[PDB]
């Protein structure tokens, strides 16, 4: 729905997170739950949570 970019790497820390690198451009599906955000990577076709605070819009 909207479009950010990673800024800093991120490994899971729950089944449900995303593993995302640097720079990867996000696609933000639900941000209903606050500070965690319901992504899907562009840049590697995975789903996740991710926090929020980890993202900037393009």
């Amino acid at each position: 729905v909207t479009t950010f970019v990673a800024l800093y790497d991120y490994e899971a820390r729950t089944e449900d997170d995303l593993s995302f690198k640097k720079g990867e451009r996000l696609q933000i599906l639900n941000s209903s739950e606050g500070d965690w955000w319901l992504a899907h990577s562009l840049t590697t076709g995975q789903t996740g949570y991710i926090p929020s605070n980890y993202v900037a819009p393009s």
